[PDB]
């Protein structure tokens, strides 16, 4: 299978204005290349996919594949949708536009049947010949993608090459991969990156990396390179910041991250996401200042 | 506060080759009408909102608005969106094109924050003039509004005038009118309705009303003037029914069951949903022939 693997950014989506700060975007971009990272992922969870457009959505993808080219780092687009012929249209329009491959978040609010998320997946996978990763986080979509689906996917689907977990479930991540060894497993859950790399993980897409792409890119190399003393020693010094960025939903305490760091211009949200509380805004301040943050 | 109460169905949406059938629609709300239902939710999660398009989201609307035109039935539009922007421009509609109000679900996917929910639900309560009534149920979004946020919301917002309920959680619902006994509290969980009623309760927006309207119509009226030994016998006896309508994700069962009565052409559903199970399939049939189910 062709794969896309490593240390991954889900990427914070900065708004001016009401709209996309799509110069504030490439510059991002350019400042996870310039620190280790492998891959970009525009426009998932992290991203605000839910409140833009499908036409920003686009837009940012288009962003994403143009900053990156002649580089070696990959675009893994977000295009993950509640309604399967929403997904396919965006899993086209990431293929026609250059990205490297697709993430794909389970039907959020619908809550389809193992059958259905089967079905719904190979809709996508068969409407492009280009990689898929699943994604799975039942805390925000209410379903869960089965062991079982999943690994028949992967065995069905020739693009599908593994998945994003997001769920807090080591015993699952065992599971997947001492049945399906072949599959990839990607962390989505920041503080435990370092477990589910050594465990046979072979990348994060991750929050933190917004913040700190020199520190997450670091933990996944040694990950991946097997030095899990130097992977663990990251992860635990993580730890801190990895939990605080989740005080409030992901992406609130990011983007006050960002916008606190004076890498994005304005802490602005769509609604209904908004400013943290005026506590968490100081206990996310806090806890970074036990970080070096890398500039532009 | 101007208010929609009593007995109310969250209509499904019939499809006939992918398209939305339109006079099947029609058909199935003057059923609901003869039958003695006091409003319809067109496009709500049982409707399939999701897999909706917004043009085929207003049309559905539509049809409900002109069928119930003449009668004393009103429509409560189905309204909700995770993106505030959404919301509003569904609220807008349904107000420019003669709902009598709006459900709207609370933001799934993206769980906001409760500040972050009570802007969401500010913007979508100050941009109608017509009653808007909450609507929670964590187990599909994520989320949930809290008590607070709730009653936050019904004193300051003038046409916020209740909550549809579907959270499982009888102590909430006595939190809700202990605190805060103007507001209208409405049942989304058919198997609990009498409990929900007898405690204040002023009305339901059911899934087993588009398979037995009559029963949930008079259910509801019994427990509304305070005859609870008929209301719960009628709960009582719906009990069988109102849980195998839940054996997969709604509205998977409810709408096999309109096709196995008849009610409907086709067993069609927009995936990501899809036919249950032929087990599941044979028991819906078995739990139904206990029941009397009207024609049209
Ligand atoms: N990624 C950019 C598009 C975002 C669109 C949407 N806000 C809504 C998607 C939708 N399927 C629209 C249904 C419209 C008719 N009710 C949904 O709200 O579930 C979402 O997927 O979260
Ligand atoms: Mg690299
Ligand atoms: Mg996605
Ligand atoms: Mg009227
Ligand atoms: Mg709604
Ligand atoms: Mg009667």
């Amino acid at each position: 299978k062709n794969i896309i693997i490593g240390a991954m950014t889900a990427l914070i989506t900065p708004f001016k204005n009401g709209k996309v700060d799509e110069q504030s975007y490439a510059r991002l971009i350019k400042r996870q290349i310039e620190n280790g990272i492998d891959a970009v992922v525009p426009v998932g969870t992290t991203g605000e996919s839910a409140t833009l457009t499908h036409e920003e959505h686009r837009t940012c993808i288009e962003i994403a594949v143009e900053t990156c080219k002649g580089t070696k780092v990959k675009v893994l687009a977000g295009a993950g949708s509640d309604a399967t012929h929403e997904a396919v249209g965006l899993a086209k329009f990431a293929k026609e536009h250059g990205a490297d491959g697709i993430l794909s978040v389970a039907p959020y609010y619908n809550k389809p049947t193992q059958q259905g998320l089967y079905e719904h997946y190979k809709a996508i996978a068969q409407s492009v010949d280009i990689p898929v990763l699943l994604y799975n986080v039942p805390g925000r979509t209410g379903c869960e993608i089965s062991t079982d689906t999943i690994i028949k996917l992967f065995r069905d689907c020739e693009n599908i090459y593994g998945v994003k977990e997001a769920s807090g479930n080591i015993d699952k991540c065992v599971d997947l991969l001492a049945h399906e060894p072949r599959m990839m497993l990607i962390s989505g859950e920041d503080a435990i990156n370092y477990p589910i790399l050594s465990n046979g993980g072979k990348g994060v897409i991750s929050v933190t990396s917004n913040l700190l792409p020199d520190m997450i890119s670091a933990l996944t190399h040694f990950a991946l390179d097997e030095n899990y003393k130097e992977a663990k020693k990251i992860n635990d010094e993580l730890y801190n910041i990895n939990k605080i960025l989740f005080c409030e939903s992901n992406p609130i305490p990011i983007k006050t991250a960002m916008y606190l760091a004076g890498l994005i211009e304005s802490l602005e949200f769509r609604l209904p996401l908004c400013s943290p509380s005026k506590e968490n805004f100081a206990k996310i301040e806090e806890v970074m200042k036990k970080y070096k943050i890398k500039g532009f």
